[PDB]
């Protein structure tokens, strides 16, 4: 009844009940939640919830630009255009014009690997912070080139460089979008950056990719040809970063500057974007919003989430957890006590979660007063960064189920697990997982959850690999978590073994396998 | 409720303290400190307390953009923006050809103690140190690193009468409490007086708006090199051999921005920001006239804060007046517990950091203290002109729940309570420490400081480049020690404190700061 913005929607509406059905406002009853509507909260003292340049009722009414994902429609999460640049083939050749001594590599792109590139994970996590800390945290702009099909071979053999002079350096990259925004004058920037040394900075222009980028879209749509760096010239290289290249180091490229538009519905017909940019809203986004980043083995997502600063009595915004807050930007199905993607069953102990120092002080903090000891019943506050790493294998002796192989000994009839139901242990428990479903030359990392009711029943592992080791642990009353790194190798050695000894008292639960980062082949 | 001023807060509220609540402006009744209101004070005269663009009321409840810092809630604290860039990397080439790459690191304020001097004992209830050039977070000083004594000229062939070229890495960076949008740098370099070239850069080569603690190379990210600009895209920095022969002596290369340009945000009425008839040209002039200066230095940030101060000899100004530990408690996130000042856990008082005014203010100062019975600088009053610094030690311990160092003391005790702060250390034998050089920087200038009382002589020794060994006698009540020594490169020994008494002496507040870099 009450209205103070320029929102149709109340005052009394603006806290506790948000219903939007036929461009009309009713309230949250908790009966038409499974007819397709959802409940929202937001401020009521400013007409837009978050730094976007559409009003909370623009945006929660469908009455906006088509484009956008149906993600961005709940005022606490914020349309945020993020462009990154990436890798596919790397071409080196020592002429100027565009014949001679050529070699072509083909490489894979990673988003989220110098992110995490600096975790290292303890053999018994203190207390109860089941997560680890990055030493630098990177968003997904920057991408990493992994080299795969490289025999051994030096690139100097290859083109026969002696002293002074060197070849040319030429790539294969494509355009990909990664939030909950499109642009329309797309015109990126972005350096060639081998550890430090910028090579060049290329810039897209307009006319070579089109007037839109829209979000989760490449320019090379799916299965097409990639841009190769000819359609404004060459890069050069010289003769002191091509055994930088050699031995151990990988070409960073990283996007620094990018420019765009966005559309707005006029008061007649279809969207422009001649008057606006986004390149002012930028600035009153991430002033205010945290930043989650979800890494989904196939696809990676990033959000804004706009948080409360708790020192403030004046500030009336909603106050949100960690997984409400993973809830409302990602989007998740709610089963029994668990937060579900379409297929990924992404919880507090079935994804890796990587914080950087400030974030994990905070936490740290926080987590001495929590009388539940679960890092999702967090408050959220204003300036931290989530990232959340969705293992490759995961197991929980349940309806999910997705190794490569099969275990041995395995009794599934019993429910005093974590999560329903575990594994009885009586001896050993085998798993041969072979090398033609791992990528070589990487770091992966095994985790899993242990309980036993007794004194010092104790268990040993072992893992072959071409770096094999044994561990011995002991396990305690409660659940305890246990971590393990391992190195892989090229495709043409033998398995990789996981193998543990009990005693027949021990149970476990959650085993899963996912990877890090990549590791520098000798050349 | 009568209103001279057009901001909508009343002069009877404006002259006390007041606060903001329910988007409306209510007296202050001492009572709100613990929900987490806090109180304001602002002329009445004018609309605009400080020269800042916002107003009064907008400026005091939070309705502006919300890009600016909220430690420029309070009225009495103007908001506009100190860019500034640093310098970190450095690459020589006789190419219009041999190429000799270096690693530099950037200082903000290390030409503000660069002039600065110590003194063993201090002579007066002043307890601080005044130095001789004061610069600003605008300027900066670069040093270079590990190099294993090499000449910078062993690896370039060059002889009297032909030229190098500079190529250098550049960060752009922001101190302030405003966003700057549409940012354009003109800065400058220097080596011993002389401007080698200056440094140009547009806003459609950088990022375009530069809020109030990022930075342009991203964290994690890489340093914009000066290769990819569009007028450094043919030519470079020319070095003579003179200039080069001054840099392989004991000299570096400084940085100082002189004048940026752009807008600030505002609010529309059909839209929400725009950012292009508004400018920050004619109000840098207003703040910069009118308010008082102070740095804060921790020991990975810098910031700087511009506070407005009334004038003495003017009555015709109603300016609030202010004290220095209430200016300093407005101008950072400050928090008061127990009579001390904790700016987020480092704290900041008159006893535990190290503040260093300029030599035009220092008597202003002490001639204020002889009128004061508190014998304390922090109860001074604040007028047009001050310009403080403000330096937090890397080690401090006092003996309480604080402590930084990396090596326990040896031989204390702490428990007693007639310290100056809390518990206190007895000396009945000897105090000794061992720090190694691996927790240290290489190649600085650093200061010991502390408080010592004998309600007998006390011998200090410093192991150092240069080992000093002294005597000192303290006195009934307390008194401020300090001894300055150099350090030695990184694989050399370690540094070795040791403090012996008499037997019945106190010793408390013992801190180690960073002042300058010897030259190699
Ligand atoms: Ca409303
Ligand atoms: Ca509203
Ligand atoms: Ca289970
Ligand atoms: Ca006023
Ligand atoms: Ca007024
Ligand atoms: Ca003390």
């Amino acid at each position: 009844d009450l209205d103070t913005d320029n929102d149709n929607i109340p005052d009394s509406y603006e806290r506790n009940g948000y219903t939007i059905k036929d461009l009309i406002a009713v309230k949250w009853e908790d009966s038409f939640a499974e007819q397709g509507y959802k409940k929202y909260v937001s401020n009521y003292l400013e007409s837009n919830t978050a730094g976007d340049p559409y009003t909370d009722y623009e945006k929660a009414s469908g009455s906006f630009d088509k484009a956008i994902k149906t993600e961005a429609r709940d005022p606490l999460v914020a349309a945020y255009p993020i462009v990154g640049v990436g890798m596919e083939k790397l071409i080196i050749s020592t002429n100027e014009h565009a014949q001679g001594k050529t070699v072509s590599r083909a490489t894979t792109n990673s988003k989220t690997e110098s992110n995490t590139a600096g975790v290292s994970v303890n053999v018994g996590y203190q207390n109860g912070f089941t997560a680890n800390v990055t030493t630098n945290y990177s968003h997904t702009t920057d991408n990493s080139t992994a080299v795969q099909d490289s025999n051994g071979e030096s690139w100097n053999t290859g083109l026969s460089i002696n002293k002074g002079e060197s070849a040319y350096i030429n790539a294969n990259v494509r355009y990909y979008n990664t939030g909950t925004a499109p642009m329309y004058k797309v015109t990126p920037t972005t350096n060639l950056v081998l550890d430090g040394d910028t090579l060049s900075t290329i810039k897209a222009q307009e006319n070579q990719i089109g007037n839109n980028l829209s979000p989760g879209d490449t320019y090379p749509k799916k299965g097409l040809s990639p841009l190769a760096l000819n359609t404004s010239r060459l890069i050069p290289i010289n003769y002191d970063q091509l055994k930088k290249l050699d031995a151990g180091k990988q070409i960073k490229l990283e996007t620094t500057q990018v420019s765009g538009n966005f559309g707005t519905k006029n008061s007649s017909g279809q969207i422009v974007t001649e008057g606006n940019s986004w390149s002012d809203y930028i600035s009153q986004i991430d002033s205010i919003s945290a930043s989650i980043i979800l890494d989904t083995e196939n696809e990676s997502y990033e959000r804004r989430v706009t948080a409360k600063n708790l020192q403030d009595p004046e500030d009336k915004t909603p106050e949100l957890t960690i997984g409400e807050a993973i809830e409302k930007a990602f989007g998740a199905t709610k089963k029994d006590g668990l937060l579900y993607f379409n297929d990924i069953p992404i919880d507090e102990s079935c994804v890796e979660l990587i914080f950087d120092d400030n974030t994990a002080n905070k936490i740290k903090d926080s987590l001495k007063t929590l009388s539940d000891k679960k890092i999702y019943n967090v408050k959220l506050e204003r300036g931290m960064n989530i990232l959340i790493k969705t293992p490759t294998y995961f197991t929980n002796f349940d309806d999910y189920n997705n190794y490569p192989s099969t275990w041995s000994n395995v009794n599934t009839t019993n429910q005093d697990g974590l999560q329903g139901s575990a594994n009885k242990l009586n001896g050993e428990t085998k798993i041969k997982i072979p090398m033609s479903e791992l990528k070589p030359y990487k770091r992966y990392v095994f985790s899993g959850y242990s309980k036993d009711p007794l004194t010092s029943n104790s268990i040993i592992v072992k893992i072959k690999a071409k770096e094999e080791k044994t561990d011995y642990l002991v396990p305690e009353q409660g659940y305890t978590k246990f971590s393990y790194e391992f190195e892989t190798t090229e495709k043409d050695s033998s398995n990789i073994e996981i193998t543990l000894i009990g005693s027949g008292t021990t149970y476990l639960d959650n085993l899963s396998i996912t990877e890090l980062n990549s590791t520098p082949e000798i050349l």
